[PDB]
């Protein structure tokens, strides 16, 4: 249907939503504001990223082939979103005091969805099971800001490295993260990264 | 042996609203004491996060709405239960003896919303959303039962969901879970404050 976007005029927690719309060949308007992102498809409006994901998951067949996919999708974004909670904390509440600790603690951080992708076809197709869902996604973007954070970060984990690069790759995706839409919007809005 | 198991802490906690929507729906299950969680066991499905199990357990026993969009609004019911029990379970561990008194002027704002959605789905007489149980309602039947023990008389300021937490509360099942000791003799928090 007709979506809508309504976000801050970051990356942020909207990144990840983008780039499945992009890359599924969705159309979306952008509405800025100077829990978010708010997001409309049709008549039904929601909030939060995350209820955003799975609505896009079960209407775009995102959410793994089956109940028990479907579970490990919730599973491995509950992951995601865990370690972008403690991104979103440093960033916002204890940069230069936390940073050095945090990025310590990083590659911890990366080793279960090292794991977890060794674990499902020689971490050769996506995060679960055979075909892409709204837990990918959120995982690259989670990736990709990481990098910035701490460059060289994917560098001790082969799948991961690949994963990205493969995913990145995805013609739609590639298009979009190589466009200033992407490329000229700051990541977090407080200048931090 | 059943094929469901919920590993936690002796609390009620965040485990609470998954066992009441397992009582009410009939369902039996093993419990395991540990001194992530809670950790669920769904044959050789193994879950962890109270909302992923909640969410799994909606799925599979269609507490997840009649349609896509219901679900969604489900979900959205339950993100607002959530945000809601996180501030709760900050209060609690965190402030309670200073905070309390401010948290309790603050609550009828926090609860007006649900109160709201109700007055909008057929005058407040079935569930949070649509005309069917799901697991948004679980939830929040939880959240609004704790709360009544931290600020007893809160509801009274909400007629609607009042009823509702009379109504959800006599459905036969989970009212005799509800009075049982392996829900009443467990605290509702790890730290000795409710
Ligand atoms: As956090
Ligand atoms: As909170």
């Amino acid at each position: 249907p007709p979506y809508t976007v309504v976000y801050f005029p970051v990356r942020g927690r909207c990144a990840a939503l983008r780039m499945l719309l992009a890359d599924q060949g969705q159309s979306w308007k952008e509405e800025v504001v100077t829990q978010l992102p708010k997001f409309q498809d049709g008549d039904l409006t929601l909030y939060q990223s995350n209820t955003i994901l799975r609505h896009l998951g079960r209407t775009l067949g995102l959410y793994g082939k089956d109940q028990q996919e479907a579970a490990l999708v919730d599973m491995v974004n509950d992951g995601v979103e865990d370690l972008r909670c403690k991104y979103i904390s440093l960033i916002y509440t204890n940069y230069e005091a936390g940073k050095d600790d945090y990025v310590k603690a990083l590659p911890g951080q990366l080793k279960p969805f090292e794991t977890l992708l060794s674990q499902n076809q020689g971490g050769k197709t996506f995060i679960v099971g055979d075909q892409i869902s709204f837990a990918d996604y959120n995982l690259l973007d989670l990736l990709l800001i990481h990098e910035v954070l701490a460059p060289g970060c994917l560098d001790a984990f082969p799948l991961l490295s690949a994963y990205v690069g493969r995913l990145s790759a995805r013609p739609k995706l590639k298009a979009f993260l190589a466009s200033p839409e992407y490329v000229n919007l700051p990541i977090n809005g407080n200048g931090k990264q």
